[PDB]
């Protein structure tokens, strides 16, 4: 799961797009979404 603050992607981002426990990916940009 991605941490806090990080990556958790947008549209493109096949990596870990759940964020982990306490954190909610939330889509800042596009293709830029980060785990707040």
């Amino acid at each position: 799961t991605q941490c806090h603050y990080g990556q958790c992607g947008g549209i493109g981002y096949s990596g870990p797009t759940v964020c982990a426990s306490g954190t909610t990916c939330q889509v800042l940009n596009p293709y830029y979404s980060q785990c707040l």
